[PDB]
């Protein structure tokens, strides 16, 4: 019997912290190679993770991945974010229930997390890529955020909801989380690998 679900009702409304430019500081650092080979579906690949050295940038990368066919145009955006969490079609719907008494576009819309805690307050995580700068990486984040306020601003009268963002670019990240140079390093560090792999992908 959880208690922390038994507290006084909290304040239902939307938040969002403000978005903030986070610059990666990677330098030399290596960046493991890469086997793409046919498959059946689509293509797997082979990461020499044994070329990281201890507590460097990449740490979190798995040394095997399968890509079906239909997934590659996704694998830019999943490969990158794959440490923070998987792929998903969690709709806002199986959170909250169709919001009046009919179902809508907004009931099926899937941001890339939606979590519950015990407290009754509810997050919104999106992900985004950009192949330019840091000024195209927060009109990305801001896209994002329109996207899914409506949504987000309806149900935040159920419970109430944070609304999260992570752009990524080149350089870096433009955020409203509260990221550490690791943090930031990593998610850039994915995504410069997940650049190099997917221009062979497309090929
Ligand atoms: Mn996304």
């Amino acid at each position: 019997e959880r208690i922390l679900k038994k507290q006084p009702a909290p304040v239902r409304a939307l938040t969002i912290h403000p978005l903030r430019r986070y610059e990666s500081s990677i330098y030399d650092t290596p960046i493991p190679a890469y086997v793409i080979k046919h498959s059946s579906d689509g293509v797997t690949i082979d990461i020499a993770t044994s070329e990281l050295a201890d507590g460097q940038s990449g740490s979190t990368i798995q040394p095997f991945e399968s890509v079906p066919a239909q997934n590659l145009t996704l694998f830019k955006h999943d490969f990158t974010f794959g440490h923070l969490a998987d792929t998903t079609d969690k709709k806002f719907v199986e959170v909250f229930g169709v919001l009046e008494n009919r179902a809508d576009d907004s009931d099926f819309q899937s941001p890339d997390m939606i979590i519950e805690t015990e407290t009754g307050h509810v997050y919104v995580v999106e992900f985004t890529t950009t192949m330019g700068d840091a000024n195209s990486a927060d009109l990305a984040a801001r896209n994002k955020i329109a996207k899914y306020e409506i949504a987000c601003l309806d149900r935040s009268a159920i419970k109430p909801i944070s609304l999260y963002i992570i752009a990524v670019h080149f350089n870096g990240v433009v955020s409203n989380l509260d990221l550490s140079d690791e943090e930031v390093n990593e998610i850039v560090f994915r995504f410069r690998l997940a650049r190099d792999i997917f221009e062979e992908l497309r090929e």
